[PDB]
DNA sequence: CCGACATCGCATCAGC
DNA sequence: GCTGATGCGC
DNA sequence: GTCGG
């Protein structure tokens, strides 16, 4: 919030050359750029002193200089004047609906939340979820609530086998006093990057909870990644919790570091992170960290411990859970 | 310059 | 049905 | 849009 007017105009950017322009390397560049100024500890007298961090380059920087002379870009004051941009910016925002959908829909004439509303038969099952909770998945959950939901998974994911491990990852394990949705990182003994000794490991988790009732919707389904709705139960009189956002990823037990070092992010830190591996010769997903040989195909997974292990392939510090929201 | 830009699971569709 | 391209998740 | 060779 230093350089909040800053990093908003560049999110602003971000969004529009994602959804709009479909360009995904301009909505990259913006975010990055926004992540390297809203930790940059000094509020920002000029384009050219932001044009010094890494990712701010000629063009951000004389944006900048336009937003600090005037309190805004014109830029984007057009952009929001422009209809066909302020649909798809909208429609975007539902669930499902991605820059396809949204320029798609608009052709088709829907356009607003009205029309949405009165052509639920021509959405696919995920943006149909999507638009049903439309300003409950607008709203941030509270770390208080994330504790409470925590303790639901946790306990009933305990109780359907007591040799689950569940993490909550995300931005709720950097510490953050407030998450857009819940990540859940799972897993068990049974499957390893050698085997899997037992079926559905996934999709008995996902049935306990919608037993309880903690799961509510489905967005997609697979042996591994569940996408979903999910709601904390209310007291008596007391009005209903909203409905909130669930990601669990169901991960090869020996291959934890790794799982649990892409789930807590922040995705620009594992986009900045997994650059410099390539740039030191290696590549890293949720899986393993593998080598390059000058083949430019992956080695074999190298040995990993921890997730400082990995830190150290690359040659980087460690850095922390709170120190990696970027 | 100009090629690269992080990486992948699940849903959906077209071609065969 | 199987395969492969494409969208979408943020 | 930025960056590295
Ligand atoms: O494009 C992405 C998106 C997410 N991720 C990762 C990192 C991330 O933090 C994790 C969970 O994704 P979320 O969409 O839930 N973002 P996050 O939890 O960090 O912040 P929040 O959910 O509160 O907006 O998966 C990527 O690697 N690439
Ligand atoms: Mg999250
Ligand atoms: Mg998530
Ligand atoms: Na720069
Ligand atoms: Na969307």
């Amino acid at each position: 919030t230093l350089n909040g007017g800053i990093t908003d105009m560049l999110t602003e950017l971000a969004n529009f050359e994602k959804n709009v322009s479909q360009a995904i390397h301009k909505y990259n560049a913006y975010r990055k750029a926004a992540s390297v100024i809203a930790k940059y500890p000094h509020k920002i007298k000029s384009g050219a002193e932001a044009k010094k961090l890494p990712g701010v380059g000629t063009k951000i920087a004389e944006k900048i200089d336009e937003f600090l002379a005037t309190g805004k870009l014109r830029k984007l004051e057009k952009i929001r004047q422009d209809d066909t941009s302020s649909s798809i910016n909208f429609l975007t925002r539902v669930s499902g609906i991605g820059p396809s959908a949204a320029r798609k829909f608009v052709d088709e004439g829907i356009k607003t939340l009205e029309d949405l509303r009165k052509n639920e038969d021509k959405l696919n099952h995920h943006q149909r979820i999507g638009l049903k909770y439309f300003g409950d998945f607008e709203k941030r959950i509270p770390r208080e609530e994330m504790l409470q939901m925590q303790d639901i998974v946790l306990n009933e994911v305990k109780k359907v086998d007591s040799e689950y491990i569940a993490t909550v990852c995300g931005s709720f394990r950097r510490g953050a006093e407030s998450s857009g949705d819940m990540d859940v990182l799972l897993t068990h003994p049974s499957f390893t990057s050698e085997s899997t000794k037992q079926p559905k490991l996934l999709h008995q988790v996902v049935e306990q909870l919608q037993k309880v009732h903690f799961i509510t919707d489905t967005l997609s389904k697979g042996e591994t990644k569940f996408m979903g709705v999910c709601q904390l139960p209310s007291k008596n009189d007391e009005k209903e919790y909203p409905h909130r956002r669930i990601d669990i990823r169901l991960i090869p037990k020996d291959q934890y570091y790794c799982g649990v070092l892409y789930f807590t992010g922040s995705d620009i830190f594992n986009k900045n992170m997994r650059a410099h591996a390539l740039e030191k010769g290696f590549t890293i997903n949720e899986y393993t960290i593998r080598p390059l040989g000058v083949t430019g195909v992956a080695g074999e997974p190298l040995p990993v411990d921890s997730e400082k292990d990995i830190f150290d392939y690359i040659q980087w510090k460690y850095r922390e859970p709170k120190d990696r929201s970027e």
